[PDB]
């Protein structure tokens, strides 16, 4: 039992431009074949008729809370809405308490991690110690011990020479700085503009690859697309569950390709990121809706949640290459449920989402060839 057959499902791979009814052969944690018709002896089958085969979920955006505020939400909560919500991999910000500054924090989250079990969650560091704003971290120790971004998420960088330094360094690296989410002169009203236009001209000037976490209007659309053409490596996501100057700008921005990846900015919050959402576990249906209104295609909506995210945050996932390893998600389109007291797997339950009927379900969910959910 070393061997995993998925037989009969639609597979979807974007990054190989892979679609057809094809089965699945796992051997050993990893994509061994894809071919029709596959049979092999001591191979657990799985009929995925009906169904749709892709790689496992990548969401480069989620609060778990841990250490700190745990029972808001934790490593292992969120790690199991994860999963049940279609992703194998999750980035979680740095915003903890302690905050992810240094490696000890690092270490503790991994290793939190591989205990659960579930989903492979890879940390970010903050850019400034503290995320205070003033004395710029050690990107080198952080990103050694398993860091895959740098951000400080809960407090932007405001001062402009900060963000060049944490530019430059993130260039020598390899590695995004994300910038602009708010969390747990003054305020203009397009402030937001003016930051994403700051760090488009500092991405350029410095080399450094910069991930816009929160874009609101058709100006900030325009501007990173101005920056895109001219070569400057900026990339940006938006939260499928939020789209339920304008709110039309974004559903515009994800028509013409200018929004590189889905991201839930999943944001466990107890009382009811405006103050923020919880995501993961709808994040699917949230997103099958613009399909479903023909603003994306399906092989479109997969790639904003595998291949793009994966080339973002420069991991080797979010394929079914042969020889990469098996995250796999499989989900039927069409199953309606609703999120509730019943089938929440958050600690938190801050969504306007609660009780609505969702159409759009993961029925499994594979990680390194073995089933991490099962519906
Ligand atoms: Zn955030």
């Amino acid at each position: 039992m070393l061997k995993l057959i998925v037989k009969n499902g639609y597979v979807i791979d974007p990054s190989q431009n892979l679609e057809g009814e094809f089965d699945i052969l796992v051997e050993n944690g990893k994509i061994k074949k894809i071919d029709k018709n596959i049979l092999v002896p001591e191979a657990e089958i799985i009929d995925a008729k009906g169904l749709i085969v892709c790689p496992g979920f990548i969401d480069i955006h989620v609060h778990l809370r841990d250490p700190g505020q745990t029972y808001k939400e934790d490593i292992e909560s969120g790690s199991r809405c994860a999963v049940a919500g279609g992703f194998t991999t999750i980035v979680c910000m740095p915003n903890t308490n302690p905050p992810i500054d240094n490696t000890t924090v690092v270490n503790y989250i991994l290793q939190k991690s591989k205990s659960v079990g579930l989903c492979r969650v890879l940390p970010t560091g903050t850019i400034t110690k503290g995320r205070k704003g003033k004395e710029i971290a050690d990107f080198y120790s952080l990103k050694e011990a398993g860091c895959v971004a740098f951000t400080d998420d809960g407090s932007p960088v405001m001062d402009s020479s900060v963000m060049r330094k944490a530019l430059e360094l993130a260039s020598q690296l390899g590695v995004p700085i994300m910038d602009h989410c708010e969390d747990d002169s003054s305020r203009a009203p397009e402030a937001e503009e003016i930051q994403i236009a700051r760090d488009g001209i500092l991405a350029q000037r410095t080399g450094g690859h910069v991930h816009i976490q929160h874009v609101s209007t058709k100006l900030s659309l325009e501007i990173i697309e101005f920056f895109k053409e001219k070569g400057v490596k900026i990339t940006c996501e938006v939260n499928p569950n939020h789209l339920l100057e304008d709110r039309l700008a974004l559903i515009e921005g994800v028509k013409r390709g200018i929004i590189d990846c889905f991201a839930t900015d999943h944001a466990p919050h107890q009382t009811f990121a405006m103050p923020g959402i919880i995501g993961l576990q709808t994040a699917l249906p949230s997103a099958l809706e613009l399909y479903r209104k023909g603003i994306i295609s399906l092989k479109k909506l997969i790639e904003m949640f595998t291949i793009n995210p994966a080339r973002i945050i420069g991991v080797d996932l979010g394929t079914l290459k042969l020889g990469s390893p098996a995250d796999i998600t499989i989900f039927d389109p069409n199953k309606e449920w609703i999120l509730n007291e019943e089938t929440n797997l958050s600690k938190s339950r801050n969504t306007p989402l609660w009780g609505k009927v969702l159409k759009g379900k993961v029925i499994y969910t594979i990680k390194d060839g073995k089933m991490v959910y099962k519906d």
